[PDB]
């Protein structure tokens, strides 16, 4: 019953225990919900989070093996690569079922790992092996089948997400003076939300504070107590709380990069092929699929309002979230006044929200993310939108936009929200994109043409 660790880990909740990327450790039992275990290492015991280390008896302990990524997530992996970078995945859907994702020349190549009767594993039948192990090391020698050696693990370069700090059933609070403020972010589109350091961890964190005359107090409650509920590798995160007395923080990760469209309009096209743009959206649909199922509506998904961190790691800001059973409608009071070209027509019309109205917000997402963040709408005066709209007009395919991304987005745009997609849809959907070549060359298909 041994286990090792998968990634490091610093000591700082007391309950906690410090551990090094490749130690041993022995688990004595788990916490409320499983996410953390209380170990032993040679250096001591304590609490650590559970996805951080797995059985010595797993094949998660191989740099290779990354476990239940998609083909697509797999040529985002790699893309970072060399010739002979590769990993070993396994589907999600049907279990057992593994791939070897391999880099040469530009390109991934991906291998269905087969099975036989007797349980030996091969990609080419003349060369079968009792192990997952044995066969990669066979592969690491002679490409044999392959277009090349398998030399290259790809790096698990992101420490699985923590939901919160401590292993304890709600230990939210935080004493304020642990906390260092620094400046702004954002130039205040956010509001009060600062960049701050978190001294027992020296760790960085983003923090909203409650100064008077500026959000209204119940608002602010009801943001902590929805960030408590959230836990999704894909939605800004709560580390913690300070509601004992003005001024109230909410403390969160800090997203290293600023906001999507930011970066969108910034960075090197080079480096942020359609491979990086697919995952992003990706990203961003898996964290609405989770608000779709959780009962919640955001009403304000856009660019701007998606973070960057490390290796294109996106994460839907989730302040402002309204509770909503998924399928019911939330009427706003008449005046609200929102972001026209991000708005569903039912919401221009009647002020009437729902997840399908963040459907429709998507699809404009989807536009800025495939045009690197360009201005919605363009050649279009706002006041016109939703009569134009109302004829059926939608924004242009943009130029090198694979045709099934610009498809998405019109079903995105259906009249009708019953008509549109759900974001579990949405999200199976982008997954099952490119099965039969990669966007790499769709992109150039539609740009030869
Ligand atoms: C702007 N912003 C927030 O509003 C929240 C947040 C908070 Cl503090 C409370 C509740 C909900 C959220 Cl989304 C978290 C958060 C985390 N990281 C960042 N990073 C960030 C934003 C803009 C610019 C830069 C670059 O310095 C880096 N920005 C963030
Ligand atoms: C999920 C997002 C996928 C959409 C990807 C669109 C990529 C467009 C690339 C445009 C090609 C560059 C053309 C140019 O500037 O010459």
């Amino acid at each position: 019953n041994l286990f090792v660790a998968l990634y490091d880990f610093v000591a700082s909740g007391d309950n906690t225990l410090s551990i090094t990327k490749g130690e041993k450790l022995r688990v004595l039992g788990y916490n409320h919900n499983g996410e953390w275990c209380e170990a032993q290492t040679k250096n001591g015991q304590g609490w650590v989070p559970s996805n951080y280390i797995t059985p010595v008896n797993s094949l998660e302990k191989h740099s290779w093996y990354h476990g239940p990524v998609s083909r697509n997530a797999a040529e985002y992996l790699l893309s970072s690569g060399i010739n002979g970078s590769f990993l070993v995945r396994e589907s999600e859907s049907s279990p057992g079922q593994r791939s070897i994702s391999l880099r040469y020349e530009g390109r991934v190549y991906h291998y269905r790992i087969n099975t036989a009767s007797d349980g030996k594993l091969y990609v080419s039948s003349e060369s079968r092996f009792n192990t997952l192990a044995e066969l990669v090391h066979h592969h690491s020698t002679v490409a044999d089948g392959l277009i090349t050696t398998l030399h290259y693990p790809a790096p698990k370069r992101n420490k699985p997400t923590i939901y919160g700090v401590s292993p304890n059933y709600d230990k939210w609070e935080m004493e304020r003076t642990d906390i260092t403020m620094k400046h702004k972010l954002g130039g205040g589109q956010y509001g009060e939300v600062y960049e701050g350091v978190w001294k027992k961890y020296s760790l960085t964190v983003a923090v909203k504070t409650l100064k008077e005359d500026t959000m209204e107090v119940e608002e602010f409650l009801k943001e902590a107590a929805v960030m408590k509920e959230i836990k999704h590798p894909n939605l800004v995160q709560l580390l913690g709380v300070c509601t004992r007395e003005p001024p109230f923080y909410i403390i969160t990760e800090f997203m290293t990069y600023g906001n999507l469209l930011d970066y969108l309009r910034e960075c090197n096209r080079q480096e942020v092929s359609a491979v990086v743009l697919l995952y992003m959206a990706t990203q961003i649909s898996s964290a609405m699929e989770y608000l779709e199922k959780k009962n919640f509506i955001h009403r304000n998904l856009a660019a701007r309002n998606c973070l960057v961190g490390e290796n294109h790691l996106v994460k839907v800001a989730d302040f402002g979230l309204s509770r909503l059973m998924t399928g019911d409608t939330y009427t706003a009071h008449a005046g609200a006044k929102f972001p026209i070209k991000w708005t569903a027509p039912e919401s221009l019309a009647y002020n009437k929200f729902s997840i399908k109205s963040d459907v429709w917000a998507f699809g404009v997402l989807l536009w800025e993310i495939a045009t690197y963040g360009m201005s919605p709408y363009p050649g279009i005066d706002l006041s016109q939108v939703y009569e134009l709209l109302e004829k059926d007009y939608r924004m242009e395919r943009p130029e090198g936009c694979p045709e099934k991304v610009y498809e998405l987005m019109r079903a995105c745009w259906q009249w009708n929200p019953s008509d549109r997609p759900s974001f579990a849809e949405i999200h199976q959907a982008f997954e099952t994109m490119f099965q039969e070549s990669s966007i790499s060359d769709e992109v150039e298909k539609e740009l030869g043409k």
